[PDB]
């Protein structure tokens, strides 16, 4: 007789907790809002265990994956309620014909700039270097944004034609991935050049960028609505405008739709539906959550019509319309990880843009996931994906030999030993140790695998500290 | 990775003294400033291997050593490297319990063995033989009481009687336990289990008795005796019952052989906090002080720490625990134990339900114990059951028989989803057979599956999966 909700920390969870307080008051059912770290990865683990929240708040891109594991309850809202929200929202949360969650809002990255430092922000990425040299002479910096998450660097990568998945035959095609093409190479290459010229640092993350911009150290940042609140608390007067173009083309951010899924194991499903439908989604509730932190353009029409008046929301919908809606298919979980690697390594010099993006193309389509330990004593772990509906025989290439893995069904696991021979029971051990360019601290252990269908190859790699 | 650094998360069973351990965590947090959170999930022994393979889970897990081998076979446990002086602080056989393939995979907090707890007022002399239970019950039944009530659901409680006559889990040969040799189907186990089923047939015990029913019956004075471990004593201390703790009754002139567990703490391989866990275990938890706090919350039985053990043996209850323990055997840590226990469990259940004869139940159990397979039953129908097959070194093929059909399966480890109800998620889909009725039990409903295994040498062997579910 209680509702536990999971939502990210950057989103306002305080307002949502106030909504939960309203609900508790009326019906007497307590509502607790929590914000675990890396909740999108932690949710499947515990949901398969039978634990976890009744409701989970995340962008729709992950939800398909959850729905593939039977972790999400099916949504059956009334036709009136469906009419209360825009249709494209619902369409984003539709997976295999069924509604797996409730759309709460639309998110797209935008360019937030300091008007006092930069009254006229640039309309192109190519001007960022020239600006930087100027601002660095005054003790400031042109642009700082999170390079650790690919969500923030994707607009530049996709502007020139880089794309996550190609849509063909009524579905997103997994065998066609656009991370390795000329457009992505041009965008990420431009980023790496910006890092090599010291216009940006490869270690900058979300909190570093927020601290730099909100305190007036940098003139510009790239962020979404959730950040604006903090900037309103600072002394920085900020505009929100279109992202800079790249090679004369508009930056294409991946557009998320904040959605609330219902845990399939929850006994409270009726109460979660009551709370979300008749409490959370209203002018009042969305207004509260918006007060704590902005949601961007909400899916609820009545309140949206009032939010569009906000020029920041209008800009959010401009960048959103220039971008694309993220697919919700499970493979996204792989994509975001793969790209997350390519940007980081390429930014750290660990890999060339070409190698990083090729490995990212092979990884973005994932029949396998690797868990790299931080200690050489414990082996790495290899967990295959489900592959509901191909997957004939996959041959792994290991130091001690090759390990075949054939078909079967469901989930398949294999332990990849770090470099020790233990005696020889058909086991796989890593390659290496191998050198890591520009870094003497970390060494690299790799493995390759060749997948047969009814002729592709992936490369798994684990970086580890030396001492 | 997924585990929070700068903090220690600990998992321990609900019956254990987790509160005291959390007070130890208050001491450790005060001294080092590192918070320690103690949790007691349900089915933690089964839940740990699922989340720990993904890099999540606790930094430290508290369980009997029998499971740890499995965890170590999957690479889910870090190696333990205490100082030789520290190794000498504990009894050698404890270290041998947590030793797997030459490495120490955990710290053996305590020693656990089942004992016979009786009411002094109701029974002046505790029965020295199982064969005396049938008569006494009939007498106590006339007073509105019962002779013996103990949990029949978990095979840990029924194993002492089954093994007394020569029933054994695994044969030890050439310095190693023999996987192909199972002593569940021998004459001794048949005699013990037949005697239990005879106690049920004669209404001397109810097949539905579980930990809660037995604890409630004895602690409130409804039954004269119960079979339980040290952790239960606390509850009885809360009751008004004056209770003795003594040796288990003999069966066919032979002592009951309870499986002796060693309460141990393993360190999750994925934990970044390993150093903090080591410091905590060596310099805080294993001490007279810490084990005294945990002891006050719940009794640990005979601890592996000599300094505190020497003080515990003075307790006649601990002396009885070590009597039944030395009369029993230390549980093997090999992974196949996971298959052994389930087997016995299922068998006993069948035998008590009347679904099968003792002979059939124990033969089927013998087939179940040798395949090194596991099953995770879910408390909800939305999330399926998980049927895991581990490759130790062998099975040529395994074919499942499911409602929707049969699913054939041919390195590494393989987890398969056994579905209770078809869902939106499936070429190799396997759905449980059921639901099926449970005699005597309106609440719980069971789902079954049968799988056939071809080793490629000798006969094929079939196993049976059973998962139980509540109803409304
Ligand atoms: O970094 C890739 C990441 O992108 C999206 O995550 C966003 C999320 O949509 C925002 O609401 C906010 O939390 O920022 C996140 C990135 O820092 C996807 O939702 C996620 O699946 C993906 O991994
Ligand atoms: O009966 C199956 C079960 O037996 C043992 O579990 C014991 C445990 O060792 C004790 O510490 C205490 O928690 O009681 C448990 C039974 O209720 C085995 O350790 C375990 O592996 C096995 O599944
Ligand atoms: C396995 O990889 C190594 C390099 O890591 C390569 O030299 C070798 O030819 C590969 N083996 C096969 C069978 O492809
Ligand atoms: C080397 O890699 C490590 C990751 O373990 C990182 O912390 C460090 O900053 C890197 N150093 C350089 C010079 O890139
Ligand atoms: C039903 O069977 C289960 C076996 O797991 C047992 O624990 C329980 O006590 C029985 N009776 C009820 C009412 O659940
Ligand atoms: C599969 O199980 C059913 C019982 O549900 C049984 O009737 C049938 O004979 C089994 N099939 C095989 C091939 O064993």
């Amino acid at each position: 007789g209680k509702l536990v909700i999971w939502i990210n920390g950057d989103k306002g969870y305080n307002g949502l907790a106030e909504v939960g307080k309203k609900f508790e008051k009326d019906t007497g059912i307590k509502v607790t809002v929590e914000h675990p770290d890396k909740l999108e990865e932690k949710f499947p683990q515990v949901a398969a265990t039978g634990d976890g929240p009744d409701i989970i708040f995340w962008a729709h891109d992950r939800f398909g994956g959850y729905a593939q594991s039977g972790l999400l309850a099916e949504i059956t809202p009334a036709a009136a309620f469906q009419d209360k929200l825009y249709p494209f929202t619902w369409d984003a949360v539709r997976y295999n014909g069924k509604l797996i969650a409730y759309p709460i809002a639309v998110e797209a990255l935008s360019l937030i700039y300091n008007k006092d430092l930069l009254p006229n922000p640039p309309k192109t990425w190519e001007e960022i270097p020239a600006l930087d040299k100027e601002l660095k002479a005054k003790g400031k910096s042109a642009l700082m944004f999170n390079l650790q998450e690919p969500y923030f660097t994707w607009p530049l990568i996709a502007a020139d034609g880089g794309y996550a998945f190609k849509y063909a035959a009524g579905k997103y095609d997994i065998k066609d991935v656009g991370v390795d093409n000329a457009g992505a190479k041009a965008g990420l290459t431009f980023l790496v050049d910006l890092i090599k010229n010291k216009h940006m640092n490869a270690d900058t993350d979300y909190s570093i960028a927020e601290h730099a911009f909100n305190h007036g150290e940098t003139a510009m940042t790239i962020n979404g609505p959730w950040a604006w609140s903090n900037i309103d608390t600072s002394a920085v007067n900020y505009g929100v405008t279109v992202l800079p173009t790249f090679k004369g083309q508009p930056s294409k951010p991946f557009v998320g739709v904040l959605s609330a899924g219902i845990n399939a194991a929850s006994p409270n499903k009726e109460l979660a539906k009551e709370f979300l439908e008749n409490y959370l989604l209203t002018d009042e509730g969305l207004e509260a959550v918006n007060k704590d932190k902005p949601l961007g353009a909400v899916a609820l029409k009545s309140y949206e019509e009032e939010l569009v008046k906000d020029p920041r929301v209008a800009a959010t919908m401009e960048n959103a319309q220039k971008g694309e809606i993220m697919p919700n298919i499970p493979q996204m979980s792989a994509f975001w990880y793969a790209v997350r690697t390519a940007v980081i390594n390429a930014a750290s010099g660990r890999q060339t843009v070409d190698a990083a993006l090729a490995a990212a193309q092979t990884n973005a389509a994932a029949d396998w996931d690797v868990y790299c330990s931080q200690d050489e004593s414990i082996p790495a772990k290899f967990i295959s994906r489900l592959v509901t509906s191909a997957l004939e025989k996959t041959e792994i290439n290991c130091s001690n030999g090759l390990v075949p893995i054939t078909q079967e069904f469901g989930i398949n696991m294999m332990l990849i030993q770090y470099t020790r021979n233990e005696d020889s029971p058909g086991m796989c051990v890593f390659w290496g140790p191998y050198s890591v360019p520009k870094n003497d601290t970390v060494v690299l252990y790799t493995v390759t695998a060749r997948l047969k269908w009814s002729p592709t190859n992936l490369s798994i790699q684990c970086y580890m500290p030396k001492s």
